């Protein structure tokens, strides 16, 4: 079996993407954030309480004649951004553009933390990342690729994130239509339950490339590209007037700034992510400082290639028996 999904960025800066996803019988389809640095699939839902809820699409599992309570299940989750959720699990049959799962666990919020509540597009989250992350206690849960694996013509699914336009989310096939060149495939690391790979280096614009091994996780749920401080500063020194702001929470730059590209290495290939994938806009409304893309890690104590890298590439995320990486340019 294959699947394939659209996703569609849920703002003009492309902070998150979103996915629909069919959950019960008949089908209740929810916008889910696809997210490859975590291993639940939770939703809000008709337990969430009524005040988390605005404007959100709900799952209501009794209206959903294949749901099955998980007796004695709950789960709850704390995000790198300080966000979290928890609550109940059920299980139903998941559908992602035509794949289906039956017997997936879908974890019903009881609690959203505001963040999530203030962000009416996002239903919930289905994570990617390897299912010894997932939180339901006390039996661990499977993610819906997990899941999905046996069944798929290839144990593989890919992500296509568009800049400033919908992308797509392929499980089991690989498009051969969908990027430029050749794949290379670079070795994973599983020990911490993230798509974990080492970059080869970087270039700052036209600049030289410096080969360095920079060991990171490829992670469709954060927006941005968190790398060491020094990569991190190099990279604006090279804009005027850019600077890190504590106040601001990182590096802002003038918004009349032309930003410029930034590659990074994938064994001896390179992806290239151009200057205007970096504008994150205005610090607030009509501010002519710019919030910038790339940002230090040193305060989360590791390297996060979220979808300011993953969207200039076309990338693999090959779940074999040893899992690889795989990055195209397109």
């Amino acid at each position: 079996s294959t699947g394939s999904a659209t996703t569609t960025p849920i703002d003009s800066l492309d902070d998150a993407y979103i996915t629909p996803v069919q959950i019960g019988t008949p089908a209740q389809t929810l916008n889910l954030d696809f997210d490859t640095g975590s291993s639940d699939l939770w939703v809000f839902s008709s337990e969430t309480t009524a005040s988390e809820v605005d404007g959100q699409t709900i799952y209501t599992p009794s209206k959903s004649t294949t749901a099955k309570l998980l007796s004695g299940a709950t789960w709850s989750i704390s995000y790198g951004d300080g966000s979290s959720s928890s609550g109940d699990v059920y299980t139903d049959t998941v559908s992602v553009g035509g794949l289906t799962v039956t017997g997936q666990a879908v974890e019903s919020a009881k609690k959203v933390s505001s963040s999530f509540t203030e962000d009416s597009t996002i239903d919930g989250l289905l994570g990617l990342a390897f299912s010894t992350l997932n939180t339901v206690s006390p039996t661990q849960q499977k993610t819906f690729f997990d899941n999905a694996k046996a069944s798929l013509d290839s144990p593989v699914f890919t992500a296509d994130l568009g800049y400033h336009a919908p992308g797509t989310y392929n499980f089991g096939f690989i498009d051969t239509t969908a990027y430029t060149g050749s794949i290379t495939y670079t070795a994973v690391s599983t020990k911490q339950g993230f798509w974990e790979w080492t970059s080869t280096g970087y270039a700052v614009g036209s600049g030289t490339f410096k080969s360095t091994s920079i060991d990171g996780i490829a992670d469709t749920g954060t927006t941005l590209l968190y790398l060491p401080a020094t990569v991190v500063s190099a990279y604006w020194a090279q804009v005027s007037g850019a600077k890190s702001s504590s106040s601001v929470g990182g590096y802002v730059f003038p918004c009349s700034a032309t930003l410029p590209s930034f590659t990074f290495g994938v064994g001896s290939a390179r992806i290239v992510i151009p200057g205007d994938y970096i504008d994150f806009g205005p610090i607030s409304t009509g501010s002519s400082s710019c919030f910038g893309g790339i940002q230090s890690s040193a305060g989360i104590g590791i390297n996060i290639f979220g979808d300011v890298a993953l969207k200039a590439a076309f990338v693999v995320f090959n779940g074999a028996t040893t899992p690889t990486l795989g990055f195209a340019s397109k």
